[PDB]
């Protein structure tokens, strides 16, 4: 064990123990937020201030969730892909915070914490897990700890939270951002942006600021800001060297059906014929044109568009549904769009 520990911006070397990441406080007054195959994460708090903790099992033999673990380099990938995201916050030419930020990265080795089981249960006993309980992890287990800042609730949850519309065109023009700043940076494709990877969260800031090839601008944040997470199918690339997800013989993720959802993935099928190292930023825009759809259709708005001014913007969100289909990226989008004006 000679490797350094968080990509070199922590001092340990060699895998750490759980209390590392987790000291006594931290560990209990974790709280059970969400889930998926991967693993678990929960809500905590570091120096006064929520954070996020995603905890994976790595390198072992068996089934967790009904899936192998994943190696390390299997992992590693979306690591680079998270830290390249994040780090977009502290860029010059090229530069927005609506990617989820990264804290830290941690390989630990362990049982799993018996406090972190009691906050499991409770969730269980709330909400319902699709997961193991993670119980039968033995000494030599290995983790992926990550810890992100809190980013909030999800869009679908939020599902009959949000104002009106007018902060739904704050989301999509957040999100159309992001996204153009990362294509600028990183030739960045999400590839599975539906309403569970869009989070909110409550800000005090009137304008959110982002620069986009040199050129700074602001968007009205109607009260929230949105944080993109999970990187699964994206792609990116530094200095010609591609980072991305190949899924050209998987089956499965073709075959859906019931969700506008399932048909974004055959559209990106139909639009890179199948080679998903290339770089087709279309697909920003078909998920964008998806999250627009469940605005529209899904979403219901605690006060409704009742001024002929409200009545306006619903139409101009109605009218960017009907249109933005015919922009190349988010960036056409986000420079060319009258919504966006
Ligand atoms: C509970 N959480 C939904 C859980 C289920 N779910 C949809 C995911 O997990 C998606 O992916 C991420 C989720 C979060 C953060 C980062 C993710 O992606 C990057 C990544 O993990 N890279 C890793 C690099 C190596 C492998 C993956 N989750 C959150 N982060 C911060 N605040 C939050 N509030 C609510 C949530 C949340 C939603
Ligand atoms: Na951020
Ligand atoms: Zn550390």
């Amino acid at each position: 064990n000679l490797y350094f520990q968080s990509m070199g911006e922590c001092s340990q070397k060699g895998p750490v123990p759980f209390s590392h990441c987790l000291p006594t406080e931290k560990l209990q007054r974790c709280e059970k937020i969400g889930e998926g195959v991967f693993g678990e994460v929960f809500q905590t708090i570091a120096d006064h201030t929520p954070v996020a903790i995603k905890i994976i099992a790595i390198e072992g033999p068996d089934l967790v969730n009904g899936s192998h673990q994943k190696t390390f380099e299997e992992i590693l990938p979306e690591i680079i892909i998270s830290k390249e995201l994040s780090l977009l916050s502290g860029e010059v030419c090229n530069r927005t915070e609506g990617f989820i930020g990264l804290n830290s990265v941690h390989c630990v080795q362990g049982s799993y914490p018996p406090l972190l089981l009691k906050a499991w249960d409770h969730y269980n006993s709330t909400k319902g897990s699709a997961n193991d309980r993670p119980d039968f992890f033995k000494d030599d287990q290995l983790f992926i700890v990550l810890e992100f800042e809190f980013g909030g609730i999800d869009l679908e949850q939020m599902r009959t939270k949000l104002s009106s519309l007018a902060t739904a065109k704050s989301i999509l023009h957040q999100l159309t951002a992001s996204l153009a700043v990362a294509e600028a940076s990183l030739r960045f494709e999400h590839r599975d942006l539906h309403w569970g990877n869009v989070l909110l969260k409550k800000t005090s800031l009137k304008k959110l600021h982002y620069t986009l090839n040199g050129k700074s601008s602001t968007i009205p944040s109607c009260g929230l800001q949105v944080s993109i997470i999970d990187y699964t199918l994206s792609r990116l690339e530094r200095d010609g060297i591609v980072v991305f997800c190949d899924v050209s013989m998987d089956e499965d993720l073709f075959t859906g059906d019931g969700d506008y959802q399932f048909d974004i993935y055959r559209l990106m099928k139909k639009e890179n014929n199948n080679r998903w190292g290339e770089y087709h930023p279309y697909s920003n825009v078909l998920w964008l044109h998806y999250l627009t759809d469940k605005m529209l259709k899904q979403m219901t708005f605690k006060t409704k568009c009742n001024t002929p001014a409200m009545k306006q913007i619903k139409r101009k969100i109605q009218e960017f549904h009907r249109t933005m289909l015919n922009f190349s990226s988010a960036t056409d989008l986000l420079c060319q769009h009258s919504l966006f004006k």
